[PDB]
């Protein structure tokens, strides 16, 4: 404690045990004032369209996001990872704020000047009762940088509550942050905390050897009968007698099985070729949604679901998969060369295809022509129909989406009578009581009161922010690869050609930047 | 997951090829698969043992049966109807649902005066929804004992 | 956009209502609500497989 | 569910906002993205849907 | 802060405080847009009911 | 069975070889035995219901 | 065979020994349809990279 | 070449003049036949961070007493080794001069002027380090592995 002593030192690492690892990581922040120190209501504007209207609240307070894999793990290290290891779940995990500094700012015409000032505290606290809405795993940015040199902006916090229209309901929630016991830290102070995740499910970071569609022996045929063929050639004009055949290894899509792959809720598909795309604005119109007290949502992650068959890698769902940017791309209407698009193929073993239908299913009731004295001599025929949704059925079996290193760490699952396989739809880890929010304000400090009393509030205050470093270690636990695979697995490599510049490095003016989407499942595993 | 129906009076069946064009069938990667078993339900409802599901039984073959195109009186064709009391029929829709908003005719000034009615339609696929109850598949002495759960993310009653 | 293909009629972009949901995952719900002079509980019936009873 | 998440903030995801451009007198198909914000609601990426049907 | 606990026999509902439930455009005892927090009514506190 | 595109092999698709695996081998006067326990599951239904 | 084990703080990825994903008519390292067995390529030993 | 700077500094007394001085180096050069070294010390302290203000033609400096220098010693030899090839930047002969730190910066492999895929990026952030504020010191001790001694001394036959 002291303004000329180190309240910590610099943690940035990952140790490989060979079960666990542990990634540390050290980041350095700055934390403004916002909303010049008070809460404020904010809504929708106006004439907004019914489905974009909402209502909440704005607060002074920041808070922290680690909610990223590349926060944690470097190239080299999510490599090590992705190439060695069947899957994995995180364990424990500490935080750390420490060399925390604030400075106040004055502006006196054409220059500004910056000072310490010694004495103002900043305020931290963590909720672990899970009482504010909660943020984290809405894949917002503001995250700390993946590269430990940068330094970030600590994002502000703000909630949403019920609407109707751009207006308030009665059961709206407005919640005050000052109201929870916060720890203030002047420069000298340092906080801590520690959480131990819950059991969870370790990720699949492997992909299929086998299909549902063929799992079986090609050499032996089935004792099971299936109907084979319907009518029958009699005299010129054929007759109906239904026959039964025993599937063998040239009859494989006829044969008997226990399982069926997992469901699907359709997307479009669009090409990465502009050429082959339609001319028109399907882009919401054409979109897969659904809607909560009347207004539409668009679906981007939806169910997890494969992007492609075989060749058609050109394409993919139009809001189906998780699309990330490239360094230094803009907010609004980028091209398709500035985006990086993910890619779910490895799930085609299992999960449907997401731009085709689950299957097709019977419709009406046939028969035959021959009747006596009946209406219903008539003999219709079969039909059929594309079932293009289908909710889960008993014997399914299916893959979440993957993790894809800049992609989220986790989610809150929501509180609620009931859940099924709460795996959060953008990849990660679902969990009921996950990190907590980790929020930080700079204390107001008045400026300069007047000498005759005044039960007005003070709108007048000493400009300033802070600043400080924060540390994340979280532990991770490994599950290790046991096969008996003869010939080799696919690995992530990097390319041995020469380069202007190397993939997840600093370029000539000092930009880092991620050149894809590294995902995960690389080894194979039989189903 | 609906079946289609046959009949096993020859006679009452249509005469085409329905074994493939009306099968019922999913499709991984863009390969259509034949659904023989499915999803456990009733070959038929009260007095319609002549029926059974196209795909939707077990059938097994008599002693000395042929691998290919063998008629129906060389197979045996198991029976699901014990499980009428909870399973849907296999070659019925689970039920029917609405569809449009019907209203009346009274307006004032109004293009929504025509009334319109109320609408339905008949849910031929229904995945599981809070609340329900069913039967598995029963076992069959010369059928199967068991099966491995594949490896994967999730399941639903395996 | 084809070159000698029946396959140049462009077609569109189509879409249905789905008036119909089973449960799919990632799916959160809540259960009806009890009312003072309503039902207390119910048996669940005795069978192979049940969803959220 | 469908209002979640933090107003205040972007998300990292693109979503594909807009399909074909104007090119001369008629428009071409050049499909670009967006990053969805306050003012993009119904196009954010959400991790959970609604209860069945 | 001592609390009395209300111990009572009687049948029907008691009178409570309630916000309303219909739409409005600020909530009650909140921040408006520009960050002013306001009270909108007295409040009391005689709701439950006692017999004499 | 493994991983196909058409009637060709993809790159994640398996190889097998089974003397790849610790086997015991057995001469006329030679035998073998193993036991195995199965996990908890349900039982089967072997009842109709009397009830719909 | 004792193992030296890889420590090292490079921050960009290695590059490793990996099988094409593209469809092939037979797998590498594998049997063929007549049952013989084959390598199709050397495989070396230095990957992983060392700073000198 | 092909490289990457860094913010880094680092130090370096890597040539004898850091440590003997004239005198001693006689005493050493005329009385000894050899020499080796044995143990190290080192330390930083006394460190105090200055902020440097420029408006117009004036410039202003001033301390920041919150500020923090971070320094570490890699003893794993993680980093591309730069000691050792006689450059500049080495603690002064004269104890009363002032020296300023060198940059850290390093090459790997390079194709002309372009990178190969196996050449190396480091970011040296990525190492626990000691962050250090006024009124806090570093140390690190270090022991030679055994060496021959240096031949000090010259032939009287050939
Ligand atoms: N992401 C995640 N978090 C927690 N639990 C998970 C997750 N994924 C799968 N599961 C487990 C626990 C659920 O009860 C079960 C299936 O959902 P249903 O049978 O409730 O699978
Ligand atoms: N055949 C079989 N094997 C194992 N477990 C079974 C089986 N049939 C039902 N169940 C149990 C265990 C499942 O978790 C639960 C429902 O599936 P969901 O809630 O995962 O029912
Ligand atoms: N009313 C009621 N009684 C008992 N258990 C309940 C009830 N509501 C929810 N649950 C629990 C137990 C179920 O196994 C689980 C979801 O159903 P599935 O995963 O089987 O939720």
């Amino acid at each position: 404690d002291g303004v000329g002593n180190s309240s910590g030192n610099w943690h940035c690492d990952s140790t490989w045990m060979g079960d666990r690892v542990i990634t540390t990581s050290t980041r350095t922040w700055a934390l403004p004032t916002y909303n010049n120190h008070l809460y404020k209501q904010i809504s929708s504007q106006s004439g907004a369209s019914n489905d974009n209207h909402y209502f909440g609240y704005s607060t002074p307070w920041g808070y922290f996001d680690f909610n990223r894999f590349h926060c944690h793990f470097s190239p080299r290290d999510w490599q090590r990872l992705i190439n060695n290891n069947w899957g994995f779940r995180p364990k424990r995990l500490n935080f750390k704020l420490f060399n925390i500094q604030v400075k106040e700012v004055t502006q006196n015409d054409g220059t500004t000047t910056i000072a310490n000032n010694l004495t103002s505290t900043v305020q931290v606290f963590t909720d672990s009762e899970y009482q504010l809405p909660y943020v984290l795993g809405s894949a917002h940015q503001g995250c700390l940088p993946p590269f430990p040199a940068d330094v970030f902006m600590v994002p502000q916090y703000g909630y949403l509550t019920l609407n109707n229209g751009s207006q308030a309901v009665g059961r709206s929630s407005f919640y005050c942050l000052e109201y929870f016991p916060s720890q203030m830290l002047r420069t000298g102070n340092n906080f801590t905390f520690s959480y131990t995740f819950e059991d969870v499910p370790f990720h699949s970071s492997y992909a299929h050897s086998q299909s549902l569609d063929r799992l079986m022996n090609p050499l032996i045929d089935q004792y099971l009968y299936y109907l084979s063929r319907t009518n029958t050639p009699s005299g010129t004009t054929t007759q109906s007698r239904l026959q039964f055949s025993q599937a063998g290894a040239s009859d494989i899509r006829d044969q008997s099985r226990n399982w069926l792959p997992g469901p699907c809720y359709r997307q479009q598909r669009v090409s990465k070729t502009s050429a082959d795309n339609n001319n028109s604005e399907y882009s919401w119109t054409g979109a897969t949604k659904y809607h909560l007290n009347g207004r539409d949502s668009l679906v981007n992650p939806g169910p997890a679901m494969a992007s492609h068959k075989d060749d058609e890698e050109k394409f993919f769902p139009q809001s189906g998969v998780l699309i990330f940017g490239k360094q230094g791309s803009e907010k609004t209407n980028v091209d398709i060369e500035k985006v990086m698009i993910t890619d779910e193929e490895e799930i085609r073993t299992t999960n449907p295809v997401a731009t085709e239908q689950y299957g097709s299913v019977s419709t009406n009731l046939q028969r035959g022509n021959l009747a006596l004295g009946e209406t219903t001599r008539p003999a219709r025929q079969a039909a059929t129909a594309d079932v293009n949704t289908q909710g889960v059925l008993p014997g399914m079996v299916w893959q979440d989406r993957d993790v894809y290193l800049q992609g989220p760490i986790w989610a809150k699952i929501p509180h609620t009578d009931g859940h099924f396989h709460p795996s959060p739809l953008m990849g990660g880890f679902g969990l009921k009581h996950p990190p907590p929010q980790i929020l930080i304000k700079n204390t107001p400090v008045p400026a300069n009161p007047s000498t005759t009393f005044s039960a007005a509030k003070f709108a007048s205050f000493i400009t300033q922010y802070s600043t400080g470093q924060v540390s994340v270690e979280i532990e991770w636990e490994l599950q290790k690869e046991n096969s008996k695979r003869w010939n080799p697995e696919i690995q992530y490599t990097s390319n041995y050609n020469k380069s202007v510049n190397v993939d997840f490095t600093v370029d000539t003016n000092g930009v880092y930047s991620e050149p894809r989407p590294i995902g995960t499942r690389y080894l194979t595993r039989n189903l």
